[PDB]
RNA sequence: UACAAGAGCC
RNA sequence: GGCUCUUGU
């Protein structure tokens, strides 16, 4: 049912510079064995994933010659078990009693074995070859997790991660915090092999030590022979929110050893048990995170504790690449996976970056530094006459003070005039607020007061929901366009930090700031296009950004609200109605091409937005005008991922961060063959980072090829309205993104009513933009 | 919310 | 979705 897949890719690239760069892959020979599977019925399921991992591995140690022998499994801690070998239990669903030996009762785990699958291998065999169209993800899943197991009881394993433990190392950093520097474990597929993933997590951890230097060290009572007077009861209160939920454990019983679960208070267990453990006496065994309660001063130095850069990167996979030494694990070899520890070579595609034109008077070009590019006194398009115009501050009257925002306007003027902007004269009304209450009568003032209001400057001291309330009553009761600045860009000014504010609230109400070279442009160029972006972000959000013209700078929004924890658009047909509408309005001119956009979108639920977000366009499409049917580009980048490329034995470094160059477009050899995606990194050298961005094009209409596709979306990439700094991702997703953000907040204040009462945006501000 | 880049947070 | 820091033009 579901034949509206994403096309086949139609060609390999082959334009710009081709390079050979070592990505953050690892080459590997898997087998054509059969790996199969079996299923666990844990009862009770109360228990978490580590002791799910530690009884199975006590009935392997226990129960050897009857399920396994030789042959054993591998596992995934909650559900599946998988094994490479022929297990000898087969059909036969043996519901196990687990019996951990206790002081009289003894911890009874009930679990059942049951074959479920044979998986075949040659699934995947036929998905990396080409000869299948998608690769499937079960058996991604299961050589993913062929190589969890044995690494399991050494990291212990969240998510889809492991989490290292101390090989002979040692960190402190106070409040009960550790970091444990282990690794996302990832496989993805390729062409010749389905090569591993491997990045570096770096997260924190609870420790594996008792409760006794628990309330040492996270109370900061390391002694309560000085505390000879009790406390008041927020102690305890806090004992009651700390303690409960860590897993403690006897060491009190010799040889005998058990595991137990916490869930009142220290009152362990159950209360009719005889079984109650003091705190001198609890254990706390490896694998208790994520119920962290500390200040972020620790949660940042720990980002610091990741923040590494991309040399730094390559010699932290390599020495987790030698230390580690999958070869060298027994249960992986015997699975029949060796690897080659190597860094891998891949070819890929580095690409002039594109000359653009800005306007004005001299009309003459500039040209990017590898994805970077300053105006530096040259000037844009189309500058407007912005006449009148006011200044609503909706912070407290302390932080936008008075002498600074005559400055700040003053430098946004004259540095606007050295970009090319008419200001006339100062801003009429500059009123000083105070929050969220009052916001509608001084609004319906400016409204009948000043007729023809072009731009309303609002400051705001931080999150915070009178400017939810503004941006709501601006985008839906009257319409005035709403550009916001904090005092925190405001009290500290640089001429680059208010050149880019000048440049965002000249394409607020409309105008063009940037061309691309006509000679530069893509033949896409020559006909009208479209760029339309789209962004699923207290109900949930809708929103859609599209352009004005052919000269990639005019844009328009489309904000709705949806039902919460949904990512999926059901309401494009008014947005991109309104869209094509206002570029009809724009330019008397339909467009011909459609390039969409979408930022942030799990890996699968591709087919349902292909779905929601294609088909809603084309029975928009039909709705709009008879016989028109623009052809659709569709764009779906990531952005997140553990999947990273570095330099060539650093051939090109650039920057402080030592990353590759920008536009090092890669599509063979790591990217996903038989589909139509390619890798970009249209980056710098920022903080010490190693990344690209996926842009996984999901949808092709008439099938350009994909040489044309590429340096089409790096131009995109320089045609944000912020392109003086590379912006990595084209430019209507990132608007997608403000507007997401829009809509978000255009619903705070407060079935559907109460959403269906405030959504009634208003024709004013259609046209213009609320989220630059 | 000048904008960017991304480690997780919890 | 959520923030919280670091480095930047």
């Amino acid at each position: 049912g579901y034949a509206f897949k994403p096309p086949p890719r139609p060609d390999f690239g082959t334009s710009g510079r081709t390079i050979k760069l070592q990505a953050n892959f690892f080459e590997m020979d898997i087998p054509k064995i059969d790996i199969y599977h079996y299923e666990l019925d844990i009862k009770p399921e109360k228990c978490p994933r580590r002791v799910n991992r530690e009884i199975v591995e006590h009935m392997v140690q226990h129960f050897k010659t009857q399920i396994f022998g030789d042959r054993k499994p591998v596992f995934d801690g909650r559900k599946n078990l998988y094994t490479a070998m022929p297990l000898p239990i087969g059909r036969d669903k043996v519901e196990l009693e687990v019996t951990l030996p206790g002081e009289g009762k003894d911890r009874i785990f009930k679990v059942s074995i049951k074959w479920v699958s044979c998986v075949s291998l040659q699934a995947l065999h036929d998905a990396l070859s080409g000869r299948l169209p998608s690769v499937p993800f079960e058996t991604i899943q299961a050589l993913d997790v062929v190589m969890r197991h044995l690494p399991s009881m050494r990291y212990t394993p969240v998510g889809r991660s492991f989490f290292t433990a101390s090989e002979g190392c040692s960190n402190p950093l106070g409040g009960g915090r550790e970091v444990w520097f282990g690794f996302h474990q990832s496989v993805r597929p390729s062409l010749w092999k389905m090569m591993l993933n491997i990045d570096v997590s770096a997260t924190a951890f609870y420790k594996a030590q008792p409760v006794i230097e628990f309330v040492c060290e996270v109370l900061d009572f390391k002694s309560i022979e000085e505390q000879q007077k009790p406390l008041t009861d927020s102690q305890r209160v806090k004992f009651t929110k700390e303690i409960k939920g860590l897993k403690v454990e006897i060491t009190h019983c010799g040889q005998m050893k058990r595991k137990y679960r916490v869930c009142n208070v220290l009152q362990v267990g159950q209360e009719q048990k005889h079984t109650y453990l003091p705190l001198e006496v609890c254990n706390i065994v490896a694998g208790q995170r994520c119920i962290k309660k500390l200040t972020d001063n620790q949660t940042s130095t720990m980002i610091r504790a990741t923040a590494r850069s991309a040399p730094d990167r390559q010699e932290e996979i390599s020495k987790l690449m030698r230390s580690a030494s999958f070869n060298t694990d027994p249960y992986v070899r015997e699975f029949g996976i060796m690897v080659k520890d190597e860094m891998t070579d891949v070819t890929g595609r580095v690409l002039q970056p594109p000359s653009i034109l800005y306007g004005g008077r001299n009309k003459a070009i500039a040209t990017p530094v590898q994805g970077v590019w300053d105006m530096r006194n040259k000037q844009f398009h189309t500058g407007i006459e912005i006449k009148v115009w006011a200044i609503a501050c909706f912070a407290p009257q302390r932080q936008c003070t008075e002498v600074h925002l005559k400055s700040f306007t003053e430098q946004l003027r004259k540095i606007s005039r050295d970009a090319g902007m008419p200001i006339q004269g100062q801003p009429c009304f500059c009123k000083y607020a105070q929050g969220a209450d009052s916001v509608e009568p001084m609004f319906r003032h400016l409204k009948n007061t000043y007729a023809g209001l072009q731009l309303v400057v609002v400051i705001l001291p931080g999150k915070t929901p009178v400017y939810a309330e503004v941006k709501r009553v601006g985008d839906t009761v009257l319409g005035m366009a709403t550009q916001c600045v904090q005092m925190k860009n405001v009290q500290r000014t640089t001429p680059q930090t208010l050149s880019n504010l000048c440049l965002k609230i000249n394409v607020k109400l409309g105008g063009v700031n940037n061309i691309l070279l006509p000679q530069g442009r893509p033949p896409v160029f020559q006909q009208p296009v479209i760029f339309l972006g789209a962004d699923v972000t207290k109900p949930s959000i809708a929103a859609v950004v599209g352009s004005m013209d052919a000269h990639p700078n005019r844009y328009c929004a489309t904000v709705r609200v949806q039902q919460h924890r949904q990512e999926i658009i059901q309401d494009l047909a008014a947005m991109v109605r309104e869209l094509l509408i206002q570029f009809y309005k724009s330019t008397r001119f339909k467009p011909t091409r459609i390039i969409f956009y979408r930022a942030g979108v799990s890996e699968g639920q591709f087919q349902q937005v292909l779905h929601h977000e294609l088909l809603a366009i084309r029975e928009a499409c039909i709705k709009l005008e008879k016989d028109y049917q623009p052809g659709i580009t569709f764009i779906v980048v990531q952005k997140r991922h553990h999947t990273r490329l570095f330099c060539t034995d650093k051939n090109e470094r650039v920057g402080k961060s030592g990353n590759i160059p920008a536009g090092t477009t890669v599509d063979t050899k790591i990217t996903h063959p038989t589909e139509f995606d390619f890798y970009l990194c249209s980056h710098a050298g920022i903080q010490g980072t190693s990344r690209p961005s996926h842009y996984h094009v999901l949808w092709d209409d008439n099938r350009f090829s994909s040489d044309e596709l590429q340096i089409l979306t790096y131009q995109l990439c320089h045609t944000y309205v912020r392109c003086t700094r590379s912006v990595s991702i084209p430019a209507p997703a990132y608007y997608a993104h403000l507007v997401a953000f829009r809509a978000r907040y255009h619903l705070v204040d407060k079935d559907h009513q109460a959403l269906a009462k405030a959504v009634q945006v208003h024709q004013d501000t259609l046209r213009t933009m609320y989220f630059a």
